[PDB]
Formats: C-alpha cells, structure tokens, sequence
C-alpha cells in the first residue's frame, strides 16, 4: 500500500463571530481529536489572525480564498502575503462557491495556486462537476480540465509535497441527489489514475485526495474507509459539534 | 456649505502589519483637519486590529461584503462580521468589483440593502468607462447605477448613512487626467438626480465625493468646486500625501 496521512478540513464559509469563534474552538481543541489526523479550519478573513493566535498550533488555519498576486489595485482582496502576515499557512482555491457563484475560471484557479504556493503557502485546490456536466457524461472532462489547470499552476514538482485536493459533488450539493461512498471511491480513485498519468506515480501515491460533499458523523467513517478517500473539507458540519467525530472518522 | 467634509483612504490590496503600523502613526500624529470626517478602507485580515489602533476620530471601512449576515459563500464576509470586528462603514460596488470581478448593479443595490438594514454606513460608488463617456452616456450609466443604490435603501431616513462616490473609471488607468470642471459637472448632475429622485433635503445634505486621481497638488480645487464634498483616495491614500488631501478643504 501508500501510507497516506488523514486529512480533515472544516470550512466554516460565511460564518463566525468572536463569541461563537471561542465556543468553537475551545469544544475542538478540549477533544484532543485522532492525534494521527491533519485538521484544518477554514475561516473567514477577518477572524483569521486571532483565530491563529488562539487555536493550538497541532491545528492548521486556512484562508477561505486570496488573490494572484502579492498587492495592487484589487478593492476587496486578500493575498498570500497578508495571509502569512497573520501567522497562517493555507489557503482553500477553487471552492465551488467561488467558480459558481463568483464566475472564478480554471485559469485564475491555476494562477492563484502558482502564487499561493511561490509564496509558501499550503494549497487546498477543489475540483468537481455539476448536474448537467455529470448527467451529460462529463464528470471526468470536467474533473481533468480543472486538475490540468491546478498542475499548470504548480511552480515545481516538489511544490506537490503542499497540496491536498478536495473532490465536492456539486452534482449532490443542493440538488435531490445524493452521493454514495461508492460514488465518492469511483471519481477518487479517476483523480489518483489522472495523478500517476499526468504528474508522476510518486505524487499520486503521496497526494491526498479529500471528499467535499456532505460529510456528517452518520457517513463519515464509511467514507474514510474508502482506499482512494483521504480525509474531508467538510462544510456545515464544520461549525457544529460533529466536527469532532469527524475529525475522528479515519480513528476506528 | 453646511456638508461636512468627507476623505477617505482606499488601501485596496495593500499592507501588513509593519506597514500599515507606520502609515497609522503618521496619519495620527498629523491630527488633519478636525472639521473634515476621515475613512480609511482597510484589508478584511487587518480590520479588527486597524480599529482597535485608531482613535474614534477615524472611521474604519470594509473595503467589501457580501447580502446575507451568514451562509454557504466561501471567501465572503457579511456587514455582521464587520460590525463584529468594531467597524460601522462599508465601500460598495467600487469599479474594481463592478469591472474586474463583475459585480452587477442590482447585486450592489442588494449589498447596500443588506449592510444599511444590519446598521452600517456604506460608501456606495458610482462611474463610466471610457467607452461609455465616448458614447455620450455618462448621465445613463451614473443614473443605472444610482436607480439600483436607491431600489437598496430600505427607508429615506436611510440615506444619513450614504456616502457617495464618483469615480471616472474613463480617467482611472487610460492615462487621461479629468479635470476639477468635468468632476463638478457630474458631482452637480448626481445632486440634480438625488433632488428629483429622493428629495432636496437629502440632495442638500448628501456628501458626493470624488475618487478620480487626487494629488496634494490639484485638492484644495476639487474641494472648492461646490458638488465636490469629498474623496475616495486610491493610491495616495497609502503615501504621507494622503495628510495634504485630508486638509484640502481648509483656505
Ligand atoms: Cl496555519
Ligand atoms: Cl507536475
Ligand atoms: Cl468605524
Ligand atoms: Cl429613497
Ligand atoms: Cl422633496
Ligand atoms: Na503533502
Ligand atoms: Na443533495
Ligand atoms: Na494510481
Ligand atoms: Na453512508
Ligand atoms: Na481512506
Ligand atoms: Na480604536
Ligand atoms: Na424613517
Ligand atoms: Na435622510
Ligand atoms: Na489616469
Ligand atoms: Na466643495
């Protein structure tokens, strides 16, 4: 086998204050989850250097998005350097919000990990299709147009070594439809063949490929077991007590 | 003129926490004009700390939000968090949104909606590109976009919470330099649209500020023009210049 290390995201979205920040954290950190686990929190921009300076450093923070470039004329953005500025070293890329709602393309995706990652980031890059894309036979299309732009992006090979990918079934996420693990197996095990033709064997060994759709504490063990499943970017469940258990999916 | 004097300083994607120190302390100690109302628009990751440093002499803005307080919409952050963070203002539908990353004009006229009801102050701005102004639809473009700031306000009383700017985007990065003339022009057809839209009493009382390039050197001109309360300050706002611009509506 390849001994990959469990990796569970939270990304609280457009959520949070300093009340419930503290409530959070404190029920998060008092758990003392799976210690062979990687977690990461996802939070948003203004909270992020006092949610750093708080949470145990055993915990990643992670920025929710930035920009491609280090400063300029861009009212209303975030870069990597502000991010490190704030004692954080992630960034999430490429989340369905921000391709779908905001217009993000594959190229502007590709372009901020190449600067997230020059800039010494950590790089969660989300890839995934929607119903129609899904329903017309194109999950894999459109899954491997959007890794082909992230790989354009990495800087140099060894840059692999700081990034995890996170599969989201849009196709799922608030439609009627909803995916199965065996669904989630299938479209991860299509994401590690595409690393090992398209990168190297090494990085598709090594590379961890976590599953952003819905992750709650009833589906989150038989997720993990799954070979090709490394772990989560788990949304609403991110902000709620459940968080935990999931934290502890890969566990036992 | 009985409307007080309003600057702000547009940071837009600029500092860190040694930068922004010094440029805060040299703002501070230069104690700009007291009669003048000054706004700096700050990045979200260092708004909390800006406020807390500042004196309650300076406003402290978002340079962004979103229309909801809360929601599935990774990287976004609504009016609740800013006031969280002890800030009451907001700059909306700056060109850089509107152009760059495609913000509409009733998206704008929803964000100020959302920000006025949750008891923000918003900096909504307005302007034409230069394809635009070519074409003979400055007025048109200006009064779009105004017609979708006023579908937001959720009540009149609402507008003593409304800061507007005008930015020539035609002006902005074509090389061309608009003229204090052309800024008063527009300033005085905005009051005109506000008098028949909204009522005098909010035209006499509404700051229109100008966001076109602002120098030490051409201020005290633009201050003087009578539609012309005020800037919203790009590139300079990061600069000690920025002192000589806060002052421009003095002598
Ligand atoms: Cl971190
Ligand atoms: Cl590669
Ligand atoms: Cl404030
Ligand atoms: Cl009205
Ligand atoms: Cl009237
Ligand atoms: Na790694
Ligand atoms: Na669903
Ligand atoms: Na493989
Ligand atoms: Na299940
Ligand atoms: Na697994
Ligand atoms: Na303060
Ligand atoms: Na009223
Ligand atoms: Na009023
Ligand atoms: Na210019
Ligand atoms: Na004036």
């Amino acid at each position: 086998a390849s001994n990959r290390k469990f990796f569970v995201g939270g990304n609280w979205k457009m959520n949070g204050s300093k009340e419930s920040n503290q409530k959070l954290l404190k029920t998060l950190s008092d758990a003392k989850p799976d210690a062979n686990t990687e977690i990461l929190v996802a939070v948003p921009f203004v909270y992020l250097k006092d949610v750093r300076e708080h949470l145990d450093k055993r915990f990643h923070v992670a920025a929710q998005n930035c920009y491609k470039v280090a400063s300029g004329a861009f009212t209303g953005e975030i870069s990597p350097a502000m991010i490190r500025d704030c004692g954080c070293e992630w960034v999430i890329l490429g989340h369905s919000e921000r391709r779908h709602i905001f217009g993000e393309s594959d190229e502007l995706i590709g372009e901020k990990v190449n600067h997230a990652l020059t800039c010494g980031l950590k790089v969660v890059p989300c890839i995934g299709e929607k119903l129609d894309e899904r329903e017309a036979g194109k999950t894999e299309q459109v899954c491997f147009r959007q890794l082909d732009a992230i790989k354009k992006g990495i800087p140099k090979a060894e840059d692999w070594s700081r990034v995890v990918i996170a599969y989201e079934p849009v196709w799922a996420i608030g439609t009627g439809k909803t995916a199965s693990p065996e669904q989630a197996q299938e479209v991860h095990h299509a994401v590690r063949q595409w690393l090992e033709k398209n990168v190297s064997q090494a990085v598709a060994s090594s590379l961890r490929i976590t599953y952003g759709g819905s992750v709650t504490a009833a589906n989150c063990k038989e997720l993990a077991k799954k070979p090709d499943v490394d772990g989560f970017l788990v949304g609403g469940a991110s902000l709620k007590p459940e968080f935990v258990d999931i934290c502890n999916a890969n566990r036992g």
